[PDB]
DNA sequence: ATCGGCTCGCGCA
DNA sequence: TGCGCGAAGCCGAT
């Protein structure tokens, strides 16, 4: 807990007490891959300044990439190529390790005689597993910093929040303390495996790319990765799209969303930065309220969900009323039953669902509104709730650029299990889970135009 | 003990 | 297209 005027100590918490070593401060970067507006890197620099040592950044590439597609890999890697150059300009060296973070981070601390270890915060299961391994294998102090949420996850609330309307008041009460400008990253005054080689080695490791009847389906030109690109996407949203957001956010025929989720997922841009700029923008107040609710309440309540429910991707995490309902309807005759392969290919009877899948396959980002429709029909046309959850998670994390994310698990849990929702009218197969229909969409936007844009 | 109020479909201007 | 009601279980403020 070092000094600093803009260094709120509540953003940091110790994972391991220990004797501070004589070597550099190491920032094990995982979730927040950026140089600007990064509380984890800023704290690491602050601690370094106080101990008269340099700060270095270390990043561990795991074999997880093999589970989810070329498209996520290129986006991350191309971003990291930009990050390395950015950190070089500030005289901050970056090291890239390939292996199990459990093993590799421990050995790096020992070999480079690191004095203090800092990492960013993720509520996902696997990160806590790596952390506990690292703890068992080091002697130096080990700090965690929430660089992803405006209000630190463990400060916003101490329990799983049942609904946004109970969480909203708590989060906004803490905004005045935690919504603050970022100080500039001070360069080092003391002073890696080829990212280009990791790019090729693993891009060839993926022969199972999604193709077409043999042309590849992914279109990489829709989102340019990196920290610079993210800033441009933010500024064009404020300039051109924020004003209309309140009205057109749920019309998938209009590209009127922020398009920030891919950059937000990999932490190439801070949501605190986005919030700071949106707050100062003079736009329609209704649109502001709507957007802020999405990127503050719903984004950060998703971290709450995963942090306090370690089964966040299972039926157990559903609330009792949803479990009772879905259990009661397990034997109901489904009108249609499709396999993972058939959903994946877009071979259902519903042209709207198929179009949603085609947008996902081709762009890597399904519109917000149809994601709800998409997930809920998987529940409707699967043989069991467990199978639906599997299929939804599999397709989401495999094809969404912003997948493998708390927002994904919390969003699928809303669609299928009523997490952060309430009970609705009793139906068959879906019980009391909120229903969405083809006819409903027909009333809210030009379904025909969405279908034709994606075959 | 007890209400009020929560991010759909539907009928109607 | 925008509005007001319905159906439905529970949290938290009173
Ligand atoms: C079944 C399902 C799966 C989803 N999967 C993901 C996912 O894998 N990754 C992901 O980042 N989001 C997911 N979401 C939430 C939402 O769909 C996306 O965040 C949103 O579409 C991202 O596009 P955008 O930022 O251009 O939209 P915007 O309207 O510009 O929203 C801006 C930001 O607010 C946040 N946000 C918006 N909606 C939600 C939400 N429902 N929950 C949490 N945060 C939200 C996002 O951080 C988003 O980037 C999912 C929702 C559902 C219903």
């Amino acid at each position: 807990v070092p000094r600093g005027s803009h260094m709120n100590p509540k953003r940091i918490r110790a994972l391991k007490s220990g004797k501070q070593g004589d070597g550099p401060v190491v920032y094990w970067m995982s979730r927040d891959q950026r140089a600007e507006d990064n509380w984890a890197l800023l704290f690491s620099r602050a601690i370094a300044k106080e101990a008269n040592v340099p700060v270095v950044v270390v990043f561990c590439l795991t074999d997880e990439f093999l589970e989810a597609g070329i498209r996520q890999y290129e986006f991350m890697l191309k971003g990291l190529q930009e990050l390395e150059v950015s950190l070089s300009r500030k005289k901050i060296p970056s090291f890239f390790l390939r292996g199990d973070p459990g093993e590799k981070i421990s050995r790096f601390v020992k070999d480079y005689n690191a004095g203090t270890l800092v990492t960013d915060f993720s509520p996902l299961r696997i990160k806590n597993q790596w952390i506990e391994k690292v703890i068992s294998g080091i002697s130096i102090p080990f700090f965690e910093v929430d660089a992803h949420n405006v209000v630190p996850c463990w400060e916003a609330s101490q329990k799983h929040e049942y609904a946004a309307h109970t969480f909203r008041p708590k989060l906004y009460a803490l905004l005045p303390e935690f919504l603050e400008e970022f100080p500039e990253l001070e360069p080092n005054s003391v002073t890696e495996t080829l990212s280009d080689v990791l790019e090729t080695g693993v891009k060839a490791l993926l022969p199972e790319r999604a193709l077409l009847k043999k042309d590849p389906l992914f279109e990489p030109w829709h989102f340019e990765p990196g920290e610079k690109a993210a800033k441009k996407v933010m500024e064009s949203f404020i300039a051109d799209r924020l004003d209309s957001y309140g009205a057109l956010r749920n019309d998938p025929t209009k590209n009127m969303l922020s398009n920030l989720s891919p950059y937000l997922h990999f932490g190439q841009i801070s949501s605190q930065r986005v919030v700071l700029e949106v707050e100062k923008a003079e736009s329609n107040p209704g649109s502001k309220k709507a957007f802020l609710d999405e990127i503050l309440i719903w984004k950060e309540i998703s971290d709450n969900f995963c942090y306090y429910n370690p089964g966040y991707d299972g039926f157990e995490s559903f609330p009792s009323w949803a479990k009772e309902s879905l259990n009661a309807h397990r034997n109901d005759v489904r009108s249609h039953i499709y396999t993972l392969e058939e959903f994946e290919a877009g071979k259902t009877h519903d042209p709207l669902w198929n179009a949603s899948q085609m947008e996902l396959l081709s762009t890597g980002k399904m519109h917000g509104y149809t994601r709800m429709y998409w997930a809920k029909k998987i529940l409707e046309w699967s043989e069991s709730p467990e199978k639906a959850l599997e299929i939804a998670i599999c397709l989401n994390d495999r094809y969404e650029l912003d997948g493998r994310d708390p927002n994904g698990y919390a969003g699928i849990a809303w669609s299928i299990g009523g997490v952060h929702d309430r009970a609705w009218g009793e139906r068959e197969v879906t019980g009391k889970i909120r229903y969405m229909s083809y006819e409903g969409c027909k009333r809210k936007f030009d379904v025909k135009l969405y279908i034709e844009k994606y075959s």
